[PDB]
């Protein structure tokens, strides 16, 4: 029969965006291996406030078995559409859509439906980047514990400087995917990351002043997770249209090293290979997304064009139209 | 960028309407008329039967954006939303067909551009007179550029069963071809359109038969749309047969029942794309650039460099040839 | 506030809603039968072919407020609320028409006000139409009767046969066809003019208390709306519609003007307003949706007019 | 044929508001002008991220000249009507609307889609002199902001904030597109509703407006409408406005200022008590001198007696600029 | 925890209609055990130009499995309402619905999705017996699935002509009775209505092979065959132009051992006795109305009153009232009933 | 027809307005007052808080028709209209609250029908260590300066909260008004149990309080008790939570008198006579998941028997009948002598 995993998505009315975002999702090993294992019933939470009452984990479970059993060449995911639909009314419609957005929101919701801590509970001033880091990470996972945490999570460091008492506040906080800013010929993503921890001038409230300040704010990678997911910030949201920067960034599909940004030295070297890629086309209108996915069985790279599987190269993958990369880390 | 070279962002469902329209685009007598900005004084806006020039006005204007060699793509937002005024089933989010949009678009583009202000109002004689006049009739009510580009005659024979023959010759715009009832040769659909097969109100018996269609006159640009959807109770079905047609050289000539007509050879200009089966689908067109001769894919935003390898395949829906004219 | 002098709010685009209300509620008799008060016991309420009495109702309850003389403006929310209930085409921002509105309340109105609980299943003209006319009431008796029904003759004559057939119709507004500034006998003239296989030729037997004449000046074509913008010259008062009345033995039918439907905007959507003639004290006002102004009978007639509702003299004794 | 500029607009379903704000703006002669000398083309931004790509710049410009052929008596505004609704849907509802909304977004619009600032880079005076600050103020205004809309429509306007405990005096200069006219309480003048606007209001500090310098096309939106909880209320009191000569050189400051005389061009009117109401426009022809009322679709010759109603909502007036 | 069967349905915005519907068929044993057993797998048809690309059969045996688990009090079939609106739109309005409407459409539904029949392929003088058998084996060659097996049934329709009085027989299927009410009634009475002639009105005139034109004919229904299931429709609806009229009239029917073999014209046919298992009960007459569903637990034997979401435990008094809609009987096929 | 006994036709998706309205439609001080006919000098048109005094007269309409004696059923169209015209969120058919619309008519019909034509502004007293006797006095005559209305005199009553700061331990007693009384429930509980749990003390959560010496948001304790209550008191189980993506409800039956409701315990103020109260009207839910369904317990006021009200059907209830888990919204009348 069918190889698992080589499985097309049904375009039901505006729903490549979707189908791409779950192609990059459904060839992300530790998740689909999570739910494939079938014993992740006993972390559904359904009374969580901030989660869906485990009905988007279901519908994803469901989903990712279906996408996995060799029994089909493509499916149509319409349970997991519609309970999107409903708690997502903003994912419905025939207008432009954004796998990101989409992403962001499946990360978020997976994550709460499947949150081991039921009951949420409720600084840095001058000490060791070591412990606020550790301090940090420990109060993040009081109240965030999941397969998502332990799979997408790492942790960035924040310094804002205000431009009136000149007060530099320091803090430590999660992250579940690095948005890279293009600069404004071709780019490596090494100046995308560079870039991304490069200083920039803003407006937050600062303690002192107790108003809103333009201050400056510089990031710094201090530990990263076993996937990283790289949101390429191709779309600027204007208020009346949105715009696409349509820049070609070189990435490597193969050892990618993330060890010269993170700047925890005492760190755990940090080498990355290529998943699976998330493609937006379309300059005009609504657009398109597609996905290539490398399938964790063979080792093989794929094209997934909704309901579309087709044995892909290397040498196709990097293109404009690379717009979310998944990267999974050697270990 | 090159002149015609312009991709039609999708509007929400409108791949049916952007695959129509690159083909319709890529019709030469079509867009050099537009082009030529001189139609201004034959847009009829009293026309009963019309938009009031307003669908020919739409269609100018993005042509005229298409053809400005400006953009690499347009959105076609006043073209969709005075289609979807006109004519509300193409604004659903259902599926759709390009080929009822072309349909739609070739009778609203002719009726807006018809030169005949007041729409005025066969037995045994020799089939080259019946044709003359059915045709002289047709354009003393019908006289426009669609008339000129793509109207062809087709001669109806009905074989009463009772009394035992009835002779029409009516005009058309495009040949709907059935598909046979797995790789078929378009000669082999055409055949089968001029197959007589038995099923009319007679008025020698007038008990209410043998149809059988004939070519008789040939346009220049001949639009062949292949039958591939059917209309079941709950969902619509998708006959998948590879139609085997040429790119060069379609000799239409053997098929066309004038004896005394020119030759009628014709080659691929435009075909429009149909995917997905049964599932929601996409249209998609293959078009050759009248200026570089190369063959080119539009698919809604994206137009990118294609093969004549890539265009016969089960995805072939609307196929829009022309004929060949040296001195005929 | 003098009583009837009363604009109607627009609810976004009903204008032609407004436009055919002050028409009705300009007609004396419809207006008096729902002031009296007495309706309630006429209201149909199980009718197959009404809309439970609740048209009936929304009207009636309309009526009185704008005859109360307490409000200059009503705001008819209710009334608007049932008809895109019960006829949701009136509803939205699209090209409206007052005489399509106005036929639907019509029809709607007699069958919530209709007497007949059970509707039942070479002779000379006279004797033919007072049939036509009995048997007509045996399925029809309501005010819309009493006010608007006529009766119309159609005779169609078979050739190869000879035969003439001749049967009598009712109606409760009369739709004219304009020629091709022309007079309003012109388009009655032409209504009247001969057109299996047969003849067919119109003939006005008798006329009611009330006529309703719709002037057609719109063409409904397959993508568009056609408007004729033909002056049409009407009487204000006087109207004699004897000569067009083939019954030779029937009374003088002479009218005045009670109200017309106006409609302007040569392109887009449009807009409706009214003329109307208040009973309590003989003068003519301009009813553009809420506003209600003193009008001259010399604004009345224009290409604007498109319904005329016209009033019988029934002064002096006739039969 | 038919005299250009007199073309009504037909009504697309609850669309008065937007034919009565394009009624006022078609016989803005400096705007019209600009675009039917059709060289605007150069200056039409598409990559401003505060504009819409030049689409409602270039859906003007089509209609206006549609509307200044001589063509028509009247056109159906669907292009422009279909565009406003994209990119504000807030117009595009069912609702009461309101004529002054859709000419603020449309002069932003306009300004954004034409503005020659292809790349944009709160500063305070110490003790310097208003003129030198007010200069600065307006050039600093340019840098940002340089287009028809600014040459036509901006002025600028001083605003004084003083402390009552260490008494320090706080003096802006900000700029306007059109000055909204708070009218008093308890017949009415303009100048009334003008000198209203420039009264220093107690406010902890105290606030008054100063009118610095003011524009070629000078914009007065009467505030009539209040949006309460659960319906919008309506001031109907008759506001007297001169037709020809209104001196607005006694409320500008800078006395070392040239003089300001105008001169009404145009009117933006409401109508109706109970429901959704209606627009119209009064507007003077640029090439006859006369006055015409424009309803929707229909087009009538007006007089000068009869603008000044308590229907005129905005007020369009045009600067003499005899030397 | 929960007893299985004894699950709620969520109402999801006007869907009581279905609601009340799909109780009466959860309820139907013959049918949910076929989706219990996974007797459907293999059956379901996609390709069917009938059916719905087997995507109806599906829809409901997930969510059957659902109400039959013991593990949710209640459900909310969004699933199930999305295919069912794709498919017939119809069905997703906010206008007043027919919970025999939706019924009709889902017995033809799952019927073309489960058809076994991959590929579809007069009768004068003869005896009734012969004739029957003919038409219910030619029947069967084009419709064999569940739903054929639990509720088909046979009719006679007599049509004679009133020319030439001609008689034509013929032998129909049915899957559930309409029974048009008198104008307190006995279901018996309504029974012999249906069975009683009529003569035909237009525009539905029976084309007469020997006139050859359409006649004013007479037409009489007659029972044949009875099915496992007997779903009878109290025709209480009546569709006017500005609005739905309805019959408020009392029907009496059976709970228990309701004989059925009275009305059936085979002499030679087995004893069809049958107990009540479900009721569709409607609420409201003339304005919006709503939809519930009396239901006899086939595990317990108990009966619950569904009201949308809530289940609670009923008494058999309370079920014959003018609310009564839709009835569902279930045939008695013990060592009483041979053939 | 026996007066008041009169259903209300379901208009799609309107069984939490035709709850609401049976329990309003039985409170005797109000339905008095507009059946009493000259409440008509009392609409306030000009209020820009109100609804120009529409809700007050399709209301008043309502009524008049529910206390005819001519209908066994009413369709409530044009309240039902006016309501989606002012307030859209009510309409549609999705989930809904008895509450949220009670709430909402509770506050137009006040403002439809308020007395003071011209609402002043005067700065409220420092009230800093002043007795609770005077402070309570002065913020209800400060309350009917802007608020005078049949509302204000048949459902508003007084409460006191106070709120102490962590950082700089400042104790801010203030007194507000309520026309309703929202209880929390437990974490079979008793009315008395969810009336102690509103005036136990509480922290502020991640709602902080703003202090005036810290000048921050800081998470200070609060705690109310009950100063004054109404001839009709209104009381609110908050069943229902409304999280980001679902709402949750709480299926406690909490058990609460039928007669003699006493209110005085929980009373601060011991210069308030006895507050004994009688159940008057319930409004009741049903569906633990979908749209649900709302109908109403109503005792009528002219014959003194117990009756249940489901949209259109009007039938005689038992009082064993009233408490159960599908309890919501409780209407409560005060015993005068
Ligand atoms: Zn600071
Ligand atoms: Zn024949
Ligand atoms: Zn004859
Ligand atoms: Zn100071
Ligand atoms: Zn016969
Ligand atoms: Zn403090």
């Amino acid at each position: 029969h069918i190889q698992p995993g080589l499985c097309g998505l049904g375009n039901l009315g505006n729903t490549c965006f979707m189908n791409s975002a779950l192609q990059c999702l459904s060839n992300t090993a530790p998740l689909t291996d999570y739910f494939l294992k079938d014993e992740y019933e006993a972390e559904i939470n359904r009374d969580n406030p901030l989660g869906m009452k485990g009905e988007i984990a279901e519908a994803y479970a469901e989903l990712i078995k279906q996408m996995w059993s060799g029994r089909d060449a493509h499916v149509a995911p319409r349970m997991f559409k519609t309970q999107v639909g409903r708690f997502a009314p903003q994912f419905s419609g025939y207008q432009q859509q954004d796998s990101q957005e989409l992403l962001a929101f499946l990360l978020d919701g997976l994550h709460e439906d499947l949150n081991r801590v039921k009951k949420k509970p409720y600084d840095a001033n001058g000490r060791p980047d070591a412990v606020v880091a550790k301090e940090a990470w420990e109060n993040h996972r009081l109240r965030n514990d999941s397969v998502i945490v332990d799979t997408f999570h790492g942790l960035f460091k924040s310094t804002l400087v205000c431009p009136e008492c000149a007060k530099v506040s320091v803090t430590f906080d999660p992250f579940c995917y690095l948005t890279l800013p293009l600069p404004l010929t071709t780019v490596a993503l090494r100046d995308c990351i560079e870039l991304f921890t490069t200083m920039e001038t803003l407006p937050w409230y600062c303690p002192n002043c107790k108003k809103h300040q333009q201050a400056t704010k510089k990031f710094d990678l201090w530990s990263l997770p076993k996937i990283l997911v790289v949101h390429l910030k191709r779309f600027s949201y204007n208020r009346y249209w949105r715009d696409k920067l349509d820049t070609v960034v070189e990435f490597p599909i193969r050892g990618l090293n993330m060890s010269e940004f993170v700047c925890n030295l005492s760190a755990r070297p940090y080498v990355y290979d290529l998943i699976a890629v998330s493609n937006h086309y379309g300059a005009m209108g609504v657009g398109h997304y597609t996905a290539y996915a490398k399938n964790k069985l063979n080792g093989k790279w794929y094209y997934f064009d909704d309901s579309n599987v087709s044995l892909a190269s290397e040498d196709q993958i990097v293109t404009k139209a690379a717009y979310v990369l998944f990267y999974q880390r050697r270990d």
